[PDB]
């Protein structure tokens, strides 16, 4: 359908990568000698010049930019990440893909006000894996995440590295963040809120630019590939300018939880909200000319609902070089790693529907706020349970997000018979895709930390009005490891305290490199992630 927002210039400004993100100090921690690496990220106001030739888009971001900057921290290096809110409303941080505690995962009523900052003690202990950080509060999720509030963070592993998979972030190793907005006549974003169904969005954005382009070397590139988008599910293909119909084969190579068992060779992916899938593509066959990335419209082939326009069908082009500067040495191996998949269960799964009650959407009939009734299921941490999550609407389509956990995809079927499940969800993942009138059967080890935690989906409107709800992965008393002080999200020890601006800019009280220390190595005593050590 015709295009809402103004005449875009199509693939004219090159596709930004979001710069890394230093931490400002290191900290022993007192229980193992070893070295937190700590950072402060600001939440602040700021405008960017999308639209050349129009007004700035008021925007709020991670350090004043969307995406928020890119974390690349090596598996078993601990994190610390101080989370300051100097903007107009709360907001609650989730790391995506991280096993945290719960009262460090982002729980969407552990909100830090403006003028406050909380302290999240990240174990960076998983799989190699692209997580992405974003705001988690209640009620104001779509918004915050589409006024900017979502970066990378990047957890490698040397044995990956081994795999001599195309390196280099920013060089052969390309964030891929796609997010689908609206813009005024003036260039300014339009708003989600009072969005209550979808908001789709009809201007592609790759790393916050819209529709760009890519000189790339007629070699392999490695792709993280990330679903930011409020409400888009997307249908990815590439294809040469000179036939764009015609797609062009890749390989997958990671799902949200790190690597496939194998590549999977694909030719369309299937990426719908929160989802990542990392892809090697090979520009060598392709010397001297423009592929085109491209998205299905019919609503993802008919497997959604969303509305397509006049060029949602288009995400950006790579201008291939005639020749590579030094030869490309990377593989893709058959065999990439093996997949700590769950212990198989025969326990009868529980069954969790995503649909209306009236306005609102809900899990079983109950919506988030109604906070008698959201706890849905209480899992004894080390148990293996299969969750049915069931889309009966046409109308709807409904990516589900499990808190915690890893899960495999057992099974997908489809009331208007258009797939099952997919080659590259062979493997880990904590986002699945219900299209239109799908049940998926997914598994999961509920380990290894007790607590309080989310599950949802993962479109932003959806989950604000108000498809969420909660299970408790539960111990006895007898459990130890501080387990009393890491269950509940909303523990007084861990909650935002207020600052200063000028402690913050002047790096005094709170942000004394001696008070940063003390705070940290008093967090660090109570051994929050211990359970995990193996
Ligand atoms: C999520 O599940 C956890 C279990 O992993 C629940 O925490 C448990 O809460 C009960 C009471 O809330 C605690 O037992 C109590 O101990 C004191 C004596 O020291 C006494 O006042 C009570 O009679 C009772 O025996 C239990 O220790 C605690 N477990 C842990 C490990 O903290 C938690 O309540 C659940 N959260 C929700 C929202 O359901
Ligand atoms: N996005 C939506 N928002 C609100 N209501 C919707 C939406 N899509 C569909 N509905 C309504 O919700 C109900 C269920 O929609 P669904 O897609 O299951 O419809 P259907 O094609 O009639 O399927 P069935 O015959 O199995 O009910 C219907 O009353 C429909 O009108
Ligand atoms: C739970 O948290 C407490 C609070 O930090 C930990 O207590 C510390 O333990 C170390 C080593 O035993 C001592 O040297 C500290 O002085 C303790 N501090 C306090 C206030 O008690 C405790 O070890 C943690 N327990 C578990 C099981 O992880
Ligand atoms: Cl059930
Ligand atoms: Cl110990
Ligand atoms: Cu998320
Ligand atoms: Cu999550
Ligand atoms: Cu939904
Ligand atoms: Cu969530």
């Amino acid at each position: 359908v015709a295009q809402i927002s103004p005449q875009y210039p199509m693939f004219t400004v090159p596709l930004p990568i979001p710069p890394v993100k230093q931490p400002r100090l290191t900290v022993t921690n007192p229980v193992n000698g070893q070295e937190i690496w700590y950072y402060e990220v600001e939440i602040k106001p700021f405008t960017h010049q999308v639209y050349p030739d129009l007004g700035s888009a008021d925007l709020v971001g991670y350090d004043g930019m969307s995406p928020g900057p890119t974390f690349q921290v090596p598996r078993g290096v601990e994190t610390v990440v101080r989370f300051i809110n100097n903007a107009e409303a709360p907001n609650s941080v989730h790391l995506h893909g991280s096993f945290s505690r719960a009262a460090f995962d982002g729980w969407a009523e552990d909100i830090t006000e403006p003028g406050s900052f909380k302290d999240y003690y990240y174990p960076n202990r998983q799989s190699a894996r692209t997580l992405w950080y974003h705001d988690h509060a209640m009620h104001i999720t779509a918004e915050n995440a589409y006024r900017g509030q979502a970066g990378l963070y990047m957890l490698t592993d040397p044995a990956e590295d081994a795999l001599n998979l195309p390196s280099g972030y920013g060089e052969f190793d390309i964030p891929m963040i796609l997010t689908s907005k609206q813009y005024t006549a003036n260039g300014n974003l339009v708003t989600t809120n009072g969005e209550l169904n979808s908001f789709w969005g009809d201007v592609i954005h790759v790393n916050g630019q819209p529709w760009p382009f890519k000189n790339v070397e007629p070699r392999k590139y490695r792709f993280r590939f990330l679903d930011a988008a409020v409400s888009r599910s997307f249908g990815l293909y590439f294809a040469d300018t000179d036939a764009i119909d015609t797609r062009l084969p890749f390989k997958v190579i990671a799902s949200d939880s790190g690597l496939l068992e194998h590549p999977a060779d694909t030719s369309l992916l299937y990426i719908s909200m929160a989802e990542r899938y990392e892809v090697v593509f090979d520009f060598s066959d392709y010397a001297g000319k423009t592929i085109e990335l491209r998205n299905l419209g019919g609503s993802i082939g008919g497997i959604g609902t969303d509305t397509d326009y006049d060029n949602t069908d288009k995400v950006m082009r790579f201008v291939v070089a005639d020749d590579t500067t030094q030869p490309d040495t990377s593989v893709v191996p058959a065999n990439l790693r093996d997949v700590p998949f769950p212990s198989p269960t025969t326990n009868t799964p529980r069954q969790f529907r995503f649909g209306r009650t009236g306005p609102t959407w809900t899990i079983n009939g109950v919506a988030f706020a109604d906070v008698q009734n959201r706890l849905l299921a209480n899992v004894p941490v080390g148990t293996v349970e299969r969750w049915e999550l069931i889309n009966a609407g046409n109308g709807w389509t409904h990516p589900i997000h499990i808190h915690l956990v890893d899960f495999k995809v057992i099974s997908r079927t489809s009331g208007n018979n258009a797939r099952t499940v997919m080659p590259y969800e062979s493997g880990l993942k904590d986002v699945v895709w219900l299209g239109r009138r799908e049940t998926v059967v997914v598994e999961a080890h509920y380990a290894p930390f007790p607590g309080v935690y989310m599950f949802h989906c993962h479109n932003l409107i959806h989950e604000d009005h108000d498809m969420m709800a909660a299970f408790n992965a539960t111990v006895l008393p007898d459990y130890g490891y501080n387990a009393t002080v890491f269950v509940d999200p909303m523990e007084e020890l861990w909650q935002a305290r207020p600052y200063e601006l000028g402690e913050f800019q002047a790096q005094s009280g709170q942000f004394s490199v001696q008070a940063v220390t003390e705070r940290i190595q008093t967090m660090a005593e109570y051994r929050p992630y211990a359970a995990a050590d193996e």
